């Protein structure tokens, strides 16, 4: 068990899965380096940068309360019950940064309406935390997967894919991603072929069994995804073990990441897959490859990530000169996401500050004992340009407390020696695509 | 906001739906008259006979916390927090009955699981709860839906129902069980046209909208249910409207219900039900058949219920000679498993209290600090013949805490100018019917 804990004025609870689900039976796995470990930094990194601004929260210094939550909603449950027990050694949190799994900031969202606690995800995209009779303190700088499902359908109807078959993860984000595309494709005269389902509970079948039932129909080439980081790997992992070809049309569950495909590039030639619209933080790259094992003592996952990444131990054995660089190391598409969140949440403590504390910089009295409801619905849905760092760049809520539905389009390909996702389209209500641009397996 | 108190030296938590989901907004509906109120008190005339049983629990006199859960699995946590607040006016709970749909049952456990709370339910059936590495403190006196989703599938095959359509509550009851039907009707060569998902959420379809699908496909005249109660209701209503016929295959969602049928009797004529394999409590008929506005003020639903089931009011007026008798009464079908699931917690606090306390009838100071784990895993998985009122009548658990995959088949019927449900078949391992009893809409 490991923890986050730095003291602040104020103190921004955090969830990241810095670590997969465990196999078999433990709740931990390896570390997730991309979407866990980086996100973890970029939120540290945040705050950092909020606490050297004299514009932003000056007087107010932001401490943090990041936990794992090992992939799973049913440890993210008893992570976050840390958040609340000063409300019943733990600390008062004034609102919450994550999850990234749907089904996580669901479990999470539940548990924090009951003590009024804001709670901003970076990442969870289905369409269910848009319900606020249900999810009345979430907020997210990402949008709903009505959009996605919709930029989906409309890729096959641009290229005529008519009969096609889907696969997705059960839970939260997959079941509500693959059935809000099932409408858009009924709406554009798409057939679905098979239906498949993957995940761990005793009602899924084996991935084996996933790739034999997508052969079965050699009509449908084209195979939608609404899944999970790592039900994409295991879904894949199976395809190249029976050498099964097909043309993946994959959701932000795979988006443009690299360990989905590594070692099992041939199968997933041609793949098209989509990714929020994002811009990287180039302050956020220089930070992330200053980190290494003899600096980095606030994370406690640290150490674990350098082995993994670097295949070492420390006391092979780690070379002291090893070094995050653009040779080993690219920013992960939601990195934006996370420090505008985390931004998010500091300019409506900011503005409530300003509002309550006119003669101050200080926590003033009058804002000693938060109100997470008068936060939430009087603050957090406000308007800043994206954080010191950007050349629509601005980070809003609309009424349901979501992003804009913007993707970006991209081609698994080859470019010239290396593998890689090259952009080749583009959705914001249309969707716009350069078809001469993309690698389709073989040709076309 | 109301609630059930009746102090004792060890208190059993309750969740019953007492009342329906609210229309629009509203939290509550109207007053569950047969899942809601008869299941209250057959927790309240349970506690009472195991308070006067001289061989379970002398010395040690059993109280009760009983809350409305609304049907909503949001207004379920809420109300399970006054469970827990004792371990963070709040009194200790050695275990929880209940909840009635699959959803709130699991929204309860995820948090019971954090403070060792053994929870048993009288009437969700869902696969999910079978998963003992998710809910440990988990059991149940009815069986996973893995059995019900067979008996279906087998019960079509049997009359060669080969071409179906099938409607499912969207949440974790209907959407498990339709998928478990699923995988046994293709195991069985039975095709299905469509399939619908209906309930609240911004997703969802009208139950209009789903009417209109089945009619768009006029060869599948079976349509299979896999649905909850109050969503059963929505879709005859619907079927009504546009006097849709179907023979309905409906699971113990709709189970023998007359509530379902009242007012469109004609829509759902000669539809095949399931329900658990159970037989009516004798002693609880005479129990809630006493019972009347005057006499029951430790139900602070009673008024409510009166008013509504016999539609007066207190201060028509509402005559003080108002009874419930055989002629506006019937046991509710699953009644039995919630006097065995009380009695089961009874059982295990019994038997834990003699080996914790051999030398005394009361609650020792080696029980005082009791202990949920143990309470679950060393006596709550125990055996008891069914409650002094029975004529396999076995109370037991499973290794994974299920009951026996027991169900009888009903038919929707007329009888003789009464409209009821028949009892037609069985299934324990094989299915068992008699098929000159049945009557379809039209004689086949
Ligand atoms: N959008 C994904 C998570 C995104 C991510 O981890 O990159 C979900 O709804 O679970
Ligand atoms: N078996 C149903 C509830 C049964 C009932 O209320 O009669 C469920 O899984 O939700």
């Amino acid at each position: 068990r490991r923890e986050i804990k730095i003291e602040g004025d104020l103190v921004l609870g955090g969830l990241f899965p810095i670590n997969e689900k465990g196999t078999g039976t433990e709740e931990c796995g390896r570390i997730n380096e991309d979407r866990g470990i980086q996100r973890l930094e970029a939120m540290l990194f945040a705050i950092d940068e909020i606490n050297k601004d004299d514009y932003l929260l000056p007087g107010v210094k932001l401490g943090v309360h990041i936990l794992d939550t090992c992939s799973r909603d049913t440890y993210a449950l008893e992570q976050s019950l840390e958040f609340v027990r000063a409300s019943l050694i733990p600390l008062l949190i004034a609102g919450v940064i994550g999850g990234s799994y749907s089904s996580v900031s669901i479990q999470v969202a539940n548990l924090l309406r009951l003590f009024q606690i804001p709670q901003i995800s970076y990442a969870s995209t289905s369409a269910k935390l848009s319900d606020k009779s249900r999810y009345d303190y979430f907020a997210r700088t990402v949008p709903p997967d009505f959009y996605q499902a919709k930029a989906m359908a409309e890729i096959l109807r641009f290229f005529n894919w008519t009969y096609v078959s889907t696969v997705a993860s059960e839970g939260d984000y997959g079941e509500t991603g693959i059935e809000a595309f099932e409408q858009e494709a009924r709406l554009r005269n798409i057939s679905i072929a098979t239906a498949e389902k993957v995940g761990r509970s005793n009602i899924r079948k084996s991935y084996d069994s996933v790739i034999r039932e997508l052969l079965q129909k050699p009509n449908a080439r084209v195979v939608v995804l609404f899944m999970r980081s790592d039900d994409s790997r295991e879904l894949i992992a199976a395809a190249s073990r029976a050498n099964a070809s097909f043309t993946w049309v994959a959701s932000d569950g795979w988006g443009a990441q690299e360990s989905i495909i590594k070692g099992s590039e041939h199968v997933a030639y041609g793949a098209i897959t989509l990714e929020l619209a994002s811009q990287p933080v180039r302050q956020f790259d220089r930070y992330f490859q200053s980190l290494n094992p003899y600096n980095n003592h606030r994370n406690p996952w640290f150490r674990d990530f350098w082995e993994q990444k670097f295949q070492c131990s420390l006391q092979r054995v780690c070379d002291k000169h090893l070094a995050i660089d653009s040779s080993n190391y690219e920013q992960e598409s939601k990195i934006m996401f996370v420090v505008n969140a985390v931004y998010a949440m500091a300019h409506a403590l900011h503005k409530m500050q300003r509002t309550l504390c006119p003669n101050t910089t200080k926590l003033c009295d009058a804002m000693k004992i938060l109100d997470g409801k008068k936060l939430y619905k009087d603050y957090l849905l406000k308007i800043n340009f994206t954080a010191p760092f950007n050349p629509d760049s601005i980070v809003k809520f609309d009424t349901f407390g979501d992003g804009m539905g913007r993707y970006n389009v991209f081609n698994f390909q080859n470019v010239g020696g290396k593998y890689s996702y090259l952009k080749v389209g583009h959705w914001a209500e249309t969707l716009s695509l350069d078809v001469n641009s993309i690698h389709w397996s073989r040709n076309s």
